[PDB]
């Protein structure tokens, strides 16, 4: 449905999460297409 982790060491979109966190967020996944977006 959305972009999470699925399996412990699967997709691992983490890269985005990190980026977002630095700014000051608590989101960071792949959207519809597969682009890095952040969340609150």
């Amino acid at each position: 449905a959305t972009c999470d982790l699925l399996s412990g060491t699967g997709i691992n979109h983490s890269a985005c999460a990190a980026h977002c966190l630095l700014r000051g967020n608590r989101g960071g996944y792949c959207n519809g297409k597969g682009v890095c977006v952040c969340r609150n």
